[PDB]
């Protein structure tokens, strides 16, 4: 029993991490094999112009106490990759992906190469993360762990003047309408990831919380009518569908929780919570309760 | 900017989780030098644990009964003692992963990371408090005994909680790294329950300052109070008695927004008679208890 936020083991990135410094800018370098990756703002644009200026030895590159010399650089879109002479020996088994918003993963935050927390969190609907960044956290990743494998989803960038979080793919590719540098950029109006809230109604069941549950269904389309009116994501027959084990494990409809979700978005909780909370939760996917109910391990 | 219930890395303890059987059950270890430490109920079965006598059932053991998995590599016991409710298993081999490490014993209140495992595997990483009813709120299935609690200053490792049981209201009892138990509980099958649980105040207020420290101050007033009237006010709420130490531990964070401890002390009884209406304090609906003053300067300052 028990129901908490939680981040994949940290141990095989923080086996990656690095510190990146470019004339009195200081940021974090994910090294996988003989490559460092890091925002390519460490340099600063025109950032072709600005790289062009610069040779091997203006990186300086610290792994722990060890200096890794850079051989070599290149720029993939927002990303810089540094060519190092030594590759990591402690490189676990990975890959780079992008995820969708509403997707989740671990994030570990590092100043000056050196991890000093995790936590777990979503890709909002807009494209930003609502993480826990301070000056310094800049090329920090976020990763999510299979079997053995890394998948790293996430380089931090910058921050938006509202305290949200911007950044790329591991490949450079902003996640949101973002560019990487000082000027006029906001967060477009978020919405509430349904499927995960859902998912988390799930975990309450499962957990032997069901004072929400009501003898009522609904039709996909009355729901998604609903949603609309409180910024809710459309929910569509893909998250009904993947939606469907936890569906039959507590034996409650996918369009019968439905109706409980709109219960509690038309009269609220009344005094009441829901896993210890009084907000309807949204930054756990289906899979996040599957494996947190079952006990999966890496 | 943002403020977030943040874990330590895992790492340096993933490296010393291992798997520990003896006869049916299987739970995890802490493999530190030669030593591997698990709960002392390993040695019994479910018929055992109404009424165990656990030092009758250590003396039948001998080394090869106990099992014991590092990854793929199977650690030869050379040896075993009990201290407390801990089975402390020696090995022929060193864990070459050992890290600077500390045992420590916490006080209610105190936080502190879990790495949940499961057959040595370590599967997430939470955040949780120790509990003024000595509980915590984890997140536990069968075969997470073994599973460890612990923080991080610098780049020694305080191993503060091994998991044991799970109460019947779904909370969790464990002892420290030297086996006493935190709370009034035994390793044994018999009717215990938790106390009256009650929300760690001093943490409330840590989490009122870290608010304001983000530009959030909706919730102040223009009132003060005397630290009796807070206390009386705050017993009715089912809040832990705020001590003259725990006025003094604010003081940093007193000073670093110009918000007098008492000050803020007579926004959480305001908050306590009026709710929040509709607003949230760092995206939470309710008081959050489970970061204390330190936390809240590590991650707000560094
Ligand atoms: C300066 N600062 N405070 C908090 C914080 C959290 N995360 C990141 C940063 N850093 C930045 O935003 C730096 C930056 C500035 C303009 C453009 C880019 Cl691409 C980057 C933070
Ligand atoms: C069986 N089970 N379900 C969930 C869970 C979470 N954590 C731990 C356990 N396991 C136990 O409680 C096992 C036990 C039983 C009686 C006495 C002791 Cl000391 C230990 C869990
Ligand atoms: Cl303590």
């Amino acid at each position: 029993s028990g129901f908490r936020k939680m981040a994949f083991p940290s141990g095989k990135v923080e086996g990656c991490m690095v510190q990146v410094t470019c004339g009195t800018t200081t940021l974090n370098g994910l090294w996988l094999d003989d490559v460092v990756y890091c925002p390519r703002h460490v340099i600063c644009p025109n950032y072709e112009d600005l790289l062009i200026r610069k040779s091997n030895h203006n990186f300086l590159v610290q792994a722990g106490n060890v200096q890794l010399r850079v051989i070599g650089h290149s720029m993939q879109n927002c990303v810089l990759k540094l060519k190092v002479d030594t590759a990591n020996p402690k490189t676990p088994k990975y890959k780079f992906v992008r995820i969708q918003p509403g997707q989740t993963f671990s994030v570990l935050a590092c100043y000056n190469g050196s991890p000093s927390g995790v936590y777990q969190c979503a890709m909002r609907p807009n494209f930003t993360i609502k993480g826990s960044f301070l000056n310094g956290s800049c090329g920090s990743v976020g990763f999510n762990i299979d079997y053995d494998c890394v998948s790293f989803c996430y380089m931090h960038h910058m921050e938006l003047p509202t305290g949200v979080h911007a950044g790329t793919d591991l490949e450079g590719n902003f996640y949101g309408p973002f560019v990487d540098r000082q000027t006029a950029q906001a967060a477009g109006t978020d919405t509430t990831i349904t499927v995960n809230v859902l998912a988390w109604l799930y975990a309450a069941v499962i957990n032997g919380d069901r004072w929400f549950l009501n003898r009522f269904t609904t039709t996909l389309n009355d729901f998604n009518l609903v949603a609309m009116k409180y910024n809710y994501e459309p929910l569509t027959q893909d998250h009904v569908d993947i939606l469907g084990p936890l569906s039959a494990q507590t034996g409650i409809a996918v369009l019968d929780m439905c109706a409980s979700l709109k219960e509690l978005l038309q009269n609220g909780m009344n005094g009441r919570t829901i896993l210890g909370s009084a907000l309807l939760e949204d930054e756990f996917t289906p899979f996040d309760v599957v494996r947190q109910c079952s006990g999966v391990t890496f």
